[PDB]
């Protein structure tokens, strides 16, 4: 019930929501069916529209317009946005030469440059150039500020997930966004883009900008507009709001635009019919930087010019539909279009079969345009698990491809061209930033990011604490001429042990043999002086890893690898070594096939042993170093030692091997050397983060030796590839990988064929970030560089992402 009998006079606007049954006059109440009677009158006005004439300048005020041109409104806060321009002879913003912003130049009384948001729905990246000719105030801002030339939405590409990760810092998973549509079992209930159920509070998870801001005292505009209030309206709301009393006046303001993804949808993304809603996008950035410039604020405001994700031309002809795989195509649900998720109809139908479901869309047509995950096994780097709302089963569709459960579904709902929701790492969905104020940089052009990190850059520019996030703060630093946060590297919580010899060869029962019993003072000194880490600075290039959790570990030297080895998890945390552009690629020769030797610095008792893998007849083993890359035939021993064995299905060491015989050299060969580091994951829980030894839930058979869920490597050369990764003066270049350690490999359709026309395809998909690697192991890497912790911070948020231009 709401009371409308109330009045909008005096309150238009109003920025304390007020509560039912009383009537409400703020930028919201349209979609809550609750303004007072007069709001429209009162509050939307539109006479004589939203620019002033020369007739109308100097007018006597008439209050029934929409905005003014008589000689008090610079006073009241209400000259329509081009009042100067027309009336007084100024310039428009646009025509402007652009002029370094040194120092903030704000009127008396603001305490802090405000920010201001301004977000654009369906703003592919490529817009900003093959649009520029029609968007010129959206030009200056980006040449004359902060610019990248793209940034990375979170997965999926879609509306809400994309601004609630922008307003939180967090990935869907974690502020519960998921999807546009979503069933939360617990509650039992659904949430939708239409109607009522998507206001209620407890869908919406973190702490978003307005309620960090609110908190910690600052001020916050309302960031949402009711559809039918119209853009020039919001943007004069924007400015009124701005010439309120100090006390009174927000530091922060939001403006969002249903366009371009509204006219996209209909005409593709790059339809003739775009070039329009593009100009008017850019009109309206216009009358907002005219606006500031109005009330002398145009070298006082920060403003972020930011989109939610991209477009992709799509069309009902390309959707894949259900009912072509499934016989029980009527015994699911499925969340349907440019991802699927589904899950069983009936929560009573006890006949519901994940595997068989799977087992159905799994390479079954040549072209097939998707392809089927239980959500734990999606790439890592999609963050896509960790919620009730998300759905055990999912399907990444193609891009410019749909997913449908029944033809019937496509066209008793072709319309469309155009939609996203994509794999994030796709062209297409790419969206935009620019960052424009004294507080960003001058004519600064910054490498892609994630919108993830925007939260924490929000939160700098306003002097807030940033609740917890997913971003990594310091890693946008350079962004900024000043704000900066300045993070320190976390503490090392366990120091590693540094084991000498300290068993004999017959403590250990490990049942392994290997055919090593082949016996010189010259090189006897050389060895020891290896194993006591000689060669240390030859392969551990940025320092050892710090480990972030209490653990029992030794460090591990030798010839061509270091190592920092888990008494807990029986083998190594990560290993270390770095190979050259000259180095070769040799066999594991036939008599030391199925060696493995006792370390001699680590006890039986915290080592594998070579029975277990014998009695489990699912699992075998591989070694982190690689014995194809050992320096010498005497070196190529230490590759075989039980410290550096780590569990392996049969399936999986046909990706690992081929990645350490053929791609490791590759690599080395193209970046002039590279390092490695590689290791394990545990992720059981699959919330992305380090699983405690309680959370395996497989072992290798009849032992404590744990399976790992994932291993991950980290490959590292010098930017200036002109050095070589061993002698590097300057910025370093980084790729890496968190690849599933699966049974099999039906997830890669052509893995009957060799190695060469799919691993390297597998690896790609599972592309992933430092961090990412960092938050599942407890490990922070690149401790000792030359290069500043800022930059550090950014090349371990950097993504590899394998598409083209
Ligand atoms: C991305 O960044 C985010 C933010 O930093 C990271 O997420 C955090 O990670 C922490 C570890 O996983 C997690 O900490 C736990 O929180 C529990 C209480 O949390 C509530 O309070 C906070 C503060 O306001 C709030 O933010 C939480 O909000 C979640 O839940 C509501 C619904 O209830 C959602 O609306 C909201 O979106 C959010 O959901 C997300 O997180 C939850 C987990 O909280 C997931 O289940 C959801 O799927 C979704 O992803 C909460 O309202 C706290 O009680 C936990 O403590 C347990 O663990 C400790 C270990 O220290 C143990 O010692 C204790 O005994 C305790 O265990 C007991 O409870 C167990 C669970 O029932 C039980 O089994 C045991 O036997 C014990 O009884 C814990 O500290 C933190 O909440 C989230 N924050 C957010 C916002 O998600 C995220 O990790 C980052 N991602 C990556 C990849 O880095
Ligand atoms: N879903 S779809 O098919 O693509 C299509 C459906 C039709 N769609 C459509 O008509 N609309 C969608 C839509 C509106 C109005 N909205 C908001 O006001 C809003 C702005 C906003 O800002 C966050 C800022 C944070 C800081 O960083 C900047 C962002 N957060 C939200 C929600 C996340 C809380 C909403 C969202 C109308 C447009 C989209
Ligand atoms: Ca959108
Ligand atoms: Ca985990
Ligand atoms: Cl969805
Ligand atoms: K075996
Ligand atoms: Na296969
Ligand atoms: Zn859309």
């Amino acid at each position: 019930w709401t009371a409308t009998s109330g009045s909008c006079k005096g309150r238009c606007f109003e920025l304390q929501e007020v509560g039912p049954p009383d009537c409400r006059c703020d930028n919201l109440c349209k979609s809550y069916s609750s303004c007072c009677h007069d709001f429209d009158e009162l509050c939307l006005k539109t006479a004589r529209g939203w620019e002033c004439t020369k007739d109308r300048c100097g007018e006597v005020r008439n209050e029934e317009n929409a905005c003014h041109c008589s000689e008090d409104c610079l006073s009241r806060g209400d000259c329509c946005t081009n009042y100067q321009v027309v009336c007084k002879g100024e310039s428009h913003w646009v025509d402007d030469d652009c002029e370094e912003i040194k120092v903030p130049e704000c009127p008396a009384g603001f305490v802090r440059p405000p920010l201001i948001i301004f977000s654009v729905d369906g703003f592919r990246a490529s817009y900003m150039k093959k649009g520029s000719k029609v968007m010129p105030n959206i030009e200056k801002l980006r040449s004359c500020g902060t610019h990248a030339p793209y940034m990375r939405p979170v997965y999926p590409t879609k509306t809400f997930p994309n601004l609630y990760t922008l307003a939180t810092g967090l990935y869907p998973e974690s502020h519960g966004i998921v999807g546009n549509s979503m069933y939360d079992p617990v509650f039992d209930a659904s949430f939708h883009l239409r109607g009522r159920e998507k206001f209620n509070h407890r869908w919406w998870g973190g702490q978003p900008l307005w309620i960090t801001a609110t908190k910690q005292g600052v001020r916050a505009g309302t960031f949402f507009w009711s559809v039918s209030i119209p853009h020039e309206r919001r943007i004069l709301t924007i400015l009124q709001w701005l010439s309120l009393p100090d006390n009174e006046r927000p530091s922060v303001y939001a403006f969002y635009s249903e366009q371009p993804d509204f006219s996209g949808h209909k005409y593709g993304p790059f339809g003739p019919e775009m070039t329009n809603p593009l100009r008017e996008i850019d009109k309206t950035v216009g009358q907002l930087m005219d606006g500031l410039k109005q009330l002398r604020l145009h070298r006082c405001v920060n403003v972020i010019f930011v989109g939610d994700h991209g477009m992709e031309d799509v069309t009902c002809d390309r959707t894949e539909f259900l009912s072509n795989y499934l016989t029980n195509v009527d015994d699911i649900t499925l969340v349907p279009g440019t991802l699927g998720r589904i899950r069983a109809k009936s929560i009573n139908n006890s006949k519901y079969d994940p595997k068989t479901i799977i087992a159905a869309l799994t390479c079954k047509k040549p072209d097939q345009h998707f392809k089927p995950y239980m959500k734990q096994h999606l790439p890592k780097r999609l963050h896509y698990a960790n919620n009730r709302r998300i759905e055990d089963i999912h399907l990444l569709v193609d891009r410019r491809w749909h997913v449908a459960r029944k033809p019937l579904d496509v066209y008793k709902k072709c319309f469309f061209q155009g939609d996203h929701g994509f794999d994030n790492k796709v062209n297409s969905m790419q969206t935009v930033f620019v960052g424009y104020g004294p507080t960003f940089k001058y004519r600064t052009k910054v490498p892609p990011f994630e919108n993830i990190e925007l939260y924490n850059v929000m939160c700098d520019l306003l002097g807030l604490k940033p609740a917890p996030n997913n971003g990594t703060h310091g890693s946008l630093n350079h962004l900024l001429r000043t704000n900066t946060f300045r993070p320190t590297m976390p503490d090392e919580v366990s120091r590693p042990n540094y084991p000498g010899i300290m068993y004999l060869q017959s403590e250990f029962d490990l049942g392994c043999t290997c055919d090593d019993k082949v016996e010189n003072k010259l090189e006897e000194l050389n060895k020891r002086l290896h194993t006591k880490g000689s060669t240390k600075e030859r392969h551990l290039l940025y320092g050892r890893p710090a480990v972030l959790y209490r653990t029992s570990y030794d460090i591990l030297y030798h010839t061509d690898f270091e190592s920092g080895y888990s008494e807990i998890f029986l083998m190594p945390l990560w290993t270390s070594y770095t190979i050259s552009k000259q180095a070769e690629v040799s066999s594991i020769p036939e008599h030391l096939t199925n060696c493995v030797r006792p370390d001699v610095r680590v006890s039986p008792g915290f080592s594998q042993n070579c029975l277990a893998y014998k009695n489990d007849k699912q699992m075998s083993y591989g070694f982190l170093f690689p014995p194809y890359l050992s320096s010498s035939p005497e070196a190529k021993y230490d590759a075989f030692l039980v410290t550096n064995m780590v569990p392996m299905y049969p399936a999986f060491k046909r990706v690992w091997a081929y990645f350490q015989r053929v791609l490791v050299k590759k690599y080395a060969s193209e970046r002039n050397g590279v390092n490695v580091i590689s290791g394990p994951i545990f992720d059981y829980n699959y919330d992305g983060l380090r699983d405690t030894e309680d959370e395996i839930k497989q072992y290798v058979e009849g032992s404590s030796i744990p399976v790992p869920t994932h291993y991950y490597s980290i490959i590292t050369s010098c930017l200036d590839f002109t050095q070589p990764a061993d002698k590097c003066d300057g910025p370093l270049s980084v790729s890496s990988f968190i690849l599933p350690h699966r049974p099999d490999n039906d997830e890669s359709c052509n893995s009957s064929e060799d190695e060469s026309k799919w691993v390297e395809e597998l690896m790609k998909m599972h592309t992933a970030r430092v961090r990412d690697i960092e938050h599942l192991t407890g490990l922070d890497f690149y401790r000792k560089t030359s290069r500043s912790y800022s930059e550090i911070l950014t090349l371990k948020t950097y993504l590899h992402t394998y598409e083209s231009e």
